[PDB]
């Protein structure tokens, strides 16, 4: 019986697979865990030295993954995510100097980059036919794995006392078993790009379809989003664990409270990212007050990030962040169905591939004028008050461009 045998040893082997990837439980405590008295790291030695090669080596693989992950019919990069992210804690755990942290993000963006490597595994292995009812599993069990990480590592901080040092080799040993998981992955029999089946043409057809597409209000507005917001939102979530921990430093690590703003803002963006699935459709005309409302949000909720400085209102710092995390969850699936309405999936992963990279060519020229030591090198207070510039920046641009558009005759 193959068809009863490809849903309990298949689909339920991949849904088993993209749980079991996605839960690090030391994941949301490395900044903590190196500025702890483990590693001992400066705060300035983290914010200038170790994270803006985080935002450079980004750069550097986000096109050398996507293309090894349509070459290699996306297999062994989610072993090498997987073998990074062991890469990754075999550094923290080992690495003690300035230059080993330089390397483990060097591996950690690696794992960034080849994330998508599995939600485009998922369309190259199953059936048409049944691929909408296989990757809604496989969303909600990679939604539900990111949840239960940062559940995880806050029931053994917080209520199991567990050290960041055991927590870490918690961490190593959920990651070498999902090393041991990705070897066992079924490999698909056609990919997107280089591997294609019934070998006009996939390049000629693909810069034609490009051209009367790129045309589309709602494709360019969105586009637009995702290289200067999505790239000002990553630059939040980098060092906003070096803000947290420039308001609240306690080496007392039980009282953390990382992975209860790591997992609060996965359960509310899974709360906004459900409940854009009306305003998908429904709010497409005004698709520039929808930006400027929620830009104009992310730049007072980084204010707020940027102005606490006392302890006791680190509580207002994680309140400042879920909700800003989850603010941008709520843009992202209105953005990814107007830029790939009518798009074709050899398309849709072009520009989506292209957003994404000039994206990363935005934040890499923020992070080296703004972070780095050798443009600025700012503080991570005097940072987030220069994030909280560029998206009100950025927000008052959609409203003049909403102005411009409405008020337009
Ligand atoms: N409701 C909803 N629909 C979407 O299409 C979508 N795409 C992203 N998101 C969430 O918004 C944020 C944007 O991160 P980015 O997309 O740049 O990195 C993404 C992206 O590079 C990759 N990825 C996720 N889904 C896909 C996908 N369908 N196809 C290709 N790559 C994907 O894996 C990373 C993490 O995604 P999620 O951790 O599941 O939630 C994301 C994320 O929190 C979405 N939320
Ligand atoms: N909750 C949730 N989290 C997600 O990450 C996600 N990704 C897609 N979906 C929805 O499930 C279905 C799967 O379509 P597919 O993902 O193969 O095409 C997707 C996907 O390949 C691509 N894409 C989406 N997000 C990203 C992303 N962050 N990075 C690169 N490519 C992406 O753009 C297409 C548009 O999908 P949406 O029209 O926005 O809703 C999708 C869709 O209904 C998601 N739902």
């Amino acid at each position: 019986d193959p068809e009863l045998r490809s849903w309990r040893h298949l689909v339920c082997y991949l849904c088993f697979y993209g749980f079991m990837a996605q839960i690090r439980p030391g994941e949301s405590f490395i900044t903590p865990y190196l500025l702890g008295p483990d590693k001992n790291f400066t705060r300035e030695q983290v914010t200038n030295e170790i994270t803006p090669v985080l935002s450079y080596s980004y750069l550097a693989v986000l096109v050398p993954v996507f293309l090894l992950t349509d070459y290699l019919r996306y297999t062994p990069v989610l072993l090498l995510q997987g073998l990074s992210f062991v890469s990754v804690w075999l550094l923290l755990l080992l690495g003690h100097s300035v230059a080993h942290m330089q390397l483990m993000e060097l591996f950690y963006s690696v794992t960034m980059a080849a994330r998508i490597a599995y939600s485009s595994y998922i369309f190259s292995l199953v059936r048409p036919a049944r691929y909408q009812r296989v990757a809604g599993y496989s969303r909600a069990a990679v939604l539900l794995g990111v949840f239960t990480s940062s559940v995880l590592g806050q029931l053994l901080v917080t209520v199991g006392r567990v050290s960041f040092s055991t927590l870490n080799y918690i961490s190593l040993a959920f990651l070498t078993f999902s090393v041991v998981l990705a070897l066992f992955l079924k490999r698909p029999k056609r990919s997107l790009f280089f591997n294609r089946d019934d070998r006009d043409s996939v390049l000629a057809r693909m810069l034609r379809e490009l051209g009367d597409s790129l045309r589309r209000p709602q494709l360019r507005l969105w586009s637009l989003w995702w290289v200067f917001n999505s790239a000002g939102y990553y630059l939040v979530v980098y060092y906003v664990h070096i803000l947290w921990n420039e308001v609240d430093p306690t080496t007392n690590s039980a009282r953390v409270y990382n992975g209860a703003a790591d997992a609060a803002s996965t359960l509310l963006g899974a709360i906004t990212s459900f409940a854009a699935g009306f305003v998908k459709i429904r709010w497409a005309r005004w698709s520039k007050l929808l930006i400027a409302g929620v830009t104009a949000t992310q730049a007072g909720l980084v204010f707020l990030l940027a102005h606490t400085r006392h302890p006791s209102s680190i509580w207002l710092c994680y309140a400042a962040f879920v909700l800003f995390r989850g603010s941008y969850q709520f843009l992202v699936p209105i953005a990814t169905f107007q830029i790939a309405s009518s798009l074709s999936k050899e398309l849709c992963a072009l520009v989506f591939g292209v957003n994404t990279f000039f994206a990363t060519i935005v934040k890499t020229i923020i992070t080296f004028i703004v972070s780095d030591v050798r443009g600025l090198g700012l503080p991570v207070r005097k940072q987030f008050q220069l994030y909280s510039v560029y998206f009100l920046i950025l927000s008052i641009i959609y409203f003049l461009g909403a102005m411009l558009d409405g008020l337009r005759h």
